[PDB]
């Protein structure tokens, strides 16, 4: 009396099976769900005009990379791309299927300031979400992503209680709606690196946020077995002149997770934030030298997989082979890092 | 450090002044915000076809009633009506302004089941809400309404914790967004009368829900001075063969409010739910014989103001004068009831 | 199913009747519950040795003051005094009864630091409390007092979430246990004036704390009708060179209460903290010029009633008449202030 | 700003080292902390008079069992026993030390009904706890135990929100106080088997309770690395005519833990409740066939280790050797079960 109705065994099985496929050993996620605007920025850094045609060429360049599925279990898409065709006319989802890569879809509607906070953000998107999920499933998506953002600012008391409460509520609602529609939800509570705080401050805040997030997931009847977490690694703030060592980042990151995340969750797929391609790989590798772990520790990387690919492509289609080569180099690096085998390229 | 930024004094003053105008002595709200579909039902009960033209005729019939503003402080509109013209071509908002009635706008997007509950409902509508509020203010609205719904079912543990938490969260977010856009939010947590429960059960549940709602309003930095509450009266369930006496309903309703509602809130504008026109008036009157109170106890009635008006109109335009006469009779009854002067027509 | 069992009507009636007697117009509480140690301090300020005999002489001096019950509704006692005799051999409780003053009893066991906080305090005393309440009732007490303490320090994030949560939990448990044993609980969440913060900061913190306290009282099934609140007034911090004006203190204090305290509570009996005898009276008077209010605004004063009495007594028993004269002068001042009739001696 | 002060590294290290020693592979806890009264019952079942002398004989019989430390990592004592001598005059703690068994101490003060609940229980004992912990550490204890109790009753909505909130608060305060005094806290939220509910109902309730408990531990800055959990196994209610199979009990128990318990916790030491000696062993064994796990799954058994020992002793001192033999048989069975090697004697 008063508890959650039981989830459909058939639905739960599909979700858990797909979450484990996504969190497969030696593999991770390619985050290619840059919005129309976010991608304008990238394309600018190489002097390419943000036409549909160019976005389609580039997503094709990414997803038609031969052998990518050896290292990439899933790809997060923007809505445009989920329903797009490559220049050659092949649906993007069909390129993914041919490599055995699972399509995923970004489903949040972005950020809005919480009234009477100092620019702290709510994530919007619950309205119509259930119906969007149904359509996206029919289109071939099997997982979803919703990004929430928090800031650290000791002087301003950020993240405030209202920020944390809102982030947790939105994530939990989103996750339960996804699971009702047969999509594995990636739960992304990103604590931004902005500021001059120490790694120990990041650790404290991450622990408080994740404790709140997982309590809310429980309150909303979210099946952990069919969900994934996409958190920040625990690091110094980005205004620190010294970056924390890989050993330190690995230690505090793993500690923060083991202190808060129940082990029924199958996978933790880190965001890379502002990290270099090489740091993102080495930090993950260092965590998986500390293994074995109670959940898979892996990656969901955008820039950390794409930065060099883009710089090599330059908008020039004859640079397509070289660009896919460097994507593969980074996919391989991060797949090896998942296993603690990348060769380069206790505090309570 | 970590508290709500202070609200603009200029914005707060406008909100508080408008909330007090709405909760004016001897006056209340006419709820005329029936959706396209909800109004189909009413129109059916008198054999009228739900054309735009008929909706416009009827809303015109309501709002052009001469002298209505003696008893009606505000009118909640559906979006269609806010931007509609009367048959004669006069904007609906201009009919309201001529009587000195403040226009209000329904801003929720209706109900959706919470995953893995027994059909318990979340209220949707936060996405785009801030931008809608801006447009609605420019169109002449000065207050808003968002309806959440809860059910009593002892056998099923309803309302569940998740239901109450969701209702409170949605209301608090909605209220803070309204106030950021210069709209007075009406906070409507409606506990449905469905079921066979006693009035004392309704009292317990209402108290728990309102305690949760007002804690969440505080958490979200909602200005009580510039808000209104629209709760159910406390009554027996609708499957009870005996309705509670007016004295009983008045006693438990006032008790539930005084136990939970801080007195900085200017007004409590009751919904009538399924009550007869006469019960709705007599119940309010009985509460205001128990005065004076720490907040204004008044009405926000739809059917309880319109039922006879509609039955008298019948779709026939020559019945327009008679229909407006009975609307006035009910507006007067409820204005007098607000004052505890309607003449008919302690337990811990 | 799952709600609080109903309180005994007979018990509830007694509690509500006694709370209203305590919060009687033109009257307030004399706080004379200084512990053995706290009183050592006072006695030191006039060169008196803290013998039992002297404590008994002084409490006798206080409670045998002729006509004190005109202005004093109740007296909070320390346990020693509840079971003590005057030098002449008359039980202290019998001196109170002769003036029609209701005996009350301090029941907390003092403060202990919350582990891993910066010296933030839990209030101890729940163990054996129910049994102590029974004994104290048999001894003649009809109300109780439990003091919790919070600090403001923006730089340290005080009061922290853990501090507020603990204060609210302890107060709510204590209050429900009192009411189960026929004692009216005085709920005292004291926010200390320590620091250099502005009155607006005190207002914000007081509102957050009281919102949390009253939510917890509701959660624990506390009957507001049979309880009293003893909060700090809202003021500048004690390290401010300029004290806030009486008008300001009255405005923010009343505002903070109306924003958080449900009006079923019969009385708010302010603590005076470090205020002068005259400020404590003038601040209360100023609040009751702003009346009428939804609850009685009155006093529960220790030093603000006793400071001059003590200075006049000096330990010399021939100074007993003069000492009782000045106690009466202050009792009268504060009784008149309760009515907004003491003659001296909107921001959102 | 506003977070927990960091725990002493030296204190944390001791706690984590001792918790891991207690949760050692192939070992578990002997719960011998029966109060004066609880032990009267046991002694009655074999016609022994509850003298101090007999309690001392029996605790001596238990703790002087040769080779017990092969299977027993720790022993929970009642306060009497911690400061007691064996008949031969050897301190009980010295018998434990000789086998390398760590002494632990029960520190709660038992149960009291929460006002206006249907006999739902708060655990008392926080007052003086910090000072008791200091004394107990000096006496040789290195871990503590605090028992909270919850009931399942769907018809009554048990466990109610107030019950769960209280249990979590008391456990978290107790745990943080222990850790401040260098004692490893065993966190025991026992959900009683009373009633006719299914194992799936027990699973739901256990998950809700543990989610609340671990959120509160986080809120109170409890170091999971230096704590232990002592939960009920997940089973049918005791009024069920069919007991769940060992495979079922193992499945739902492990599931409930992996869904709620962060893996930084070193050990889960089950209580046996009303289970037979053999069921308690077989259920644990079945869980550790499902290994390896993210935390040690082991035992903290009273009756399940002592029932036969007592029946064999009978109060007769010549039966002492036989009694210790059967204690050893059960210690061995449960040590082997910890390893998934006892030989007898997915649903979402």
């Amino acid at each position: 009396s008063g508890y959650g109705l039981p989830i459909s065994q058939e639905v739960a099985k599909e979700l858990a099976e797909n979450a484990r496929k996504i969190a497969a050993p030696g593999k991770g996620i390619l985050a290619a769900d840059e919005s129309t605007g976010t991608i304008k920025k990238r394309f600018d850094s190489i002097g390419v005009e943000n036409t549909e045609a160019n976005r389609a060429f580039y997503r094709d360049l990414l997803f038609s990379t031969k052998g990518l599925g050896q290292y990439i279990s899933g790809a997060i898409l923007f809505e445009e791309t989920l329903y797009q065709k490559s220049p050659s006319g092949v649906p993007m989802v069909d390129l993914l299927k041919a490599e055995g890569i699972i399509p995923g879809i970004k489903v949040d509607k972005g950020l809005e300031t919480l009234p009477l906070t100092d620019d702290e953000k709510a994530t919007m998107g619950l309205d119509g979400l259930s119906e969007r999920c149904k359509k996206y499933y029919e289109a071939g998506a099997r997982f979803a992503k919703w990004r929430a953002v928090l800031s650290i600012d000791p002087a301003k008391g950020k993240p405030t209680n209202l920020s944390i409460t809102e982030v947790a509520h939105g994530l939990a609602r989103y996750a339960a709606i996804c699971q009702a529609n047969r999509l594995v939800p990636i739960v992304e509570p990103e604590i931004l690196t902005d500021g001059s705080h120490d790694i120990t401050v990041c650790a404290e805040v991450t622990e408080r946020v994740l404790a709140a997030v997982f309590k809310a997931l429980n309150d909303h009847h979210v099946l952990l077995e069919g969900a994934l977490l996409k958190p920040n690694m625990v690091t110094h703030g980005s205004d620190c002149p010294k970056p924390a060592s890989h050993e330190e980042i690995a230690f505090y990151t793993v500690r923060s997770l083991k202190r808060t995340v129940p082990p029924a969750l199958p996978g933790v797929m880190f965001l890379s934030g502002g990290q270099s391609e090489e740091d993102a790989s080495l930090n993950l590798n260092e965590m998986n030298k500390m293994g074995p772990h109670p959940f898979q520790l892996s990656f969901s990387y955008g820039r950390a997989l794409q930065a060099s690919c883009l710089k090599a492509w330059k908008g020039v289609p004859e640079n397509k082979a070289k660009a896919q080569q460097v994507l593969m180099e980074r996919a391989r690096a991060n797949g090896e890092a998942q296993l603690g085998k990348y060769g380069g390229g206790y505090v309570y």
